[PDB]
């Protein structure tokens, strides 16, 4: 009765032995080929001219927004429905999180919702692709157009996804990337900003290595971050990128398994929707428990967990936990109820045929 | 000949070896045995309860002061003459950086300029420990304990140091130290908290991890950051840190060929000022241009780097860069004099006696 993950890792090229170059050439720092190669490799994987290696998806974001010039005053819409660094990399510029409702179906920010937001002082809205899912870009997009904002995607759960042709990454101003342990692709701990704009990239660059002048050697004109990425997490992030493909088809092997059996569950719970604009790349694989259960969404959790399979609930909406409590509108009712209703399942290319028989058994069993 | 760098990490332990245990389980990110140990194994050498690894030294500085309440409004008092992460740490916070001059023999904090300095803005007293030479401490804490200030020691300069019986890390509220590639003990990119107080401690984990409940997964009571350190990090750090009385030796070495051999230039470079308070680790060998000499120190570096050696600047003074120029005071004349004379000359592990030959033969042709 072994356990079974939500997420892992398989390092199943040259990690290790890019890995070992690293050690054995003694470049373990914040230089070394693996961070340009990684870079170079990831801006033409998402088709963009730059992108700027970080040291977790969260700098990447901070990093992100203060070269935009997201600072004091300005507004910020985020999803309510989000990881928290989404909010809290606003929060950072000593900017304002204004929070908006997701769709019902796929978690995404609900496109509808945004122009009733925007004030004088909005300056940027953060689309966050939700579990692999590309949010609805275009009107996104043209929503900012309108109002001469500026969009930053938080691409952290979604390498590879495509959304009418593009890869994720390549959709707003910039966007954010992570390769924490759990995600699609990982450093360990790792974040990237892409982007097309040359004067961005600059900034962002600045600003990552301590405000240093690139052209002027220990001087400092600007106060900045340390906010690098080493050449180990390079070398491991390039390793990875290299069967990305590979990584993206044994989640789609998950995923096929889950999707062939889950008429065992009934109406007991809602598969998640795939909207048709693009490839969903699922990072995870997430449902929505019947209202009519008996049973909670955290019971569920406890038993699975009982029962060696782990799961979480989807995350909590901003407005509902301390730090985010204030920010609370009558507007968010969606994001309430994934927060409510909504289970992870485990979703990781090491998972077998077995595993998704027995997370489909257990919940057969556990949803009352 | 081969260049000699100013610095450079010797990694001739376990550092390999407990990265590829990482690889090869594939703990490779923020959860795992090397983190704990590494901890674990650096509090017992600096002497304190507890040692809280982070990503870089800056971000340590970051968590710290957070940690400790620092917020807008607050006045800290630092150094002008540090790197400038001793200043951008307190900017993070939102506070004030209050500028103290330096003694001209130890690089550090004037002890004697502090009084004159608080006021009932001031939170904390920023002492760094430049080049590896703990400041005057006791008169520090004086004060400190006087006015009822936290001091937080910026140890990223001095692992190993001690004074009047205590390791650097001990002596303040709290202290940071730095792994990044330059390093005395190198990670790559990596830093760490010391401190004795269980609850610093524990909010400085809070933190550190995202702002989330250590217990109640998934719930944030308040707003976090993403400073953890990797395991394979942390691997490397525990590697260096087992020889880190080797490490130490070495050095002490190269600084004792540098006493011998630098009476061949004369009055023409002032010897670094070794307090009796403790043992100085000599982070970097940091002599003073002769005032006699025509040339000027950024020449010299200059003329060494032709000849194939690496050198750098004494830090500029924070107040003289863009950034800090608006918190100049007309009492911090000994930062821009040792800022002007001031030269780091090359002092790491791997240095022979012939390569200090060199570097003192260069000087004799340089120093004019
Ligand atoms: O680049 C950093 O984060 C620190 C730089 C430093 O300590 C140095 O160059 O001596
Ligand atoms: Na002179």
């Amino acid at each position: 009765l072994p356990r079974i993950s939500v997420a892992a890792p398989r390092l199943d090229g040259n990690e290790r032995d890019y890995v070992l170059e690293c050690m054995d050439t003694t470049w373990i720092s914040s230089v070394g080929r693996f961070i340009v190669e990684f870079e170079k490799a990831f801006a033409d994987y998402c088709g963009v001219k730059h992108a700027i290696a970080c040291n977790n998806g969260t700098t990447a974001l901070h990093l992100a927004l203060v070269a935009m010039g997201i600072g004091p005053g300005d507004e910020v819409i985020v999803p309510s429905l989000t990881y928290i660094a989404s909010a809290n990399s606003v929060t950072y510029c000593g900017a304002t999180p204004v929070l908006v409702d997701n769709d019902p179906r796929t978690f995404n920010l609900d496109a509808a919702k945004l122009e009733a937001l925007i004030t004088p002082r909005t300056k940027a809205i953060m689309p966050v692709h939700l579990y692999g899912q590309i949010c609805d870009m275009d009107p996104i997009l043209e929503v900012a157009r309108r109002h001469n904002l500026l969009v930053i995607e938080d691409a952290a759960e979604a390498v590879g996804a495509t959304y009418r042709g593009k890869k994720s990454g390549s959709l707003g101003d910039c966007a954010t990337f992570s390769f924490f342990g759990n995600k699609i692709i990982t450093t360990g701990e790792g974040g990237m900003i892409t982007t097309n704009d040359d004067d961005l990239a600059a900034k962002m660059r600045l600003l990552r290595g301590q405000g240093m002048d690139p052209n002027r050697r220990y001087w400092f004109p600007i106060v900045g971050f340390n906010y690098r990425m080493t050449n180990i997490q390079a070398a491991i992030g390039l390793a990875q990128l290299e069967r990305v493909d590979e990584h993206l088809a044994a989640r789609e092997r998950v995923v096929g398994w889950y999707e062939q059996k889950l008429a065992r569950l009934g109406n007991r719970v809602t598969k998640p929707h795939v909207a048709l604009t693009g490839r969903h790349v699922f990072w995870m694989y997430t449902v929505r428990l019947g209202e009519g259960l008996s049973t909670t969404r955290d019971q569920v959790i406890k038993d699975l967990d009982a029962l060696g399979i782990e799961s979480r609930p989807v995350f909590h909406p901003m407005h509902i936990m301390p730090p985010y409590a204030h920010l609370a509108t009558d507007d968010l009712k969606i994001a309430e109820a994934c927060g409510v209703d909504g289970l992870n399942l485990p979703t990781h290319a090491g998972l077998t045929e077995a595993d998704i028989d027995r997370v489909i058994a257990a919940l057969d069993q556990v949803l009352v």
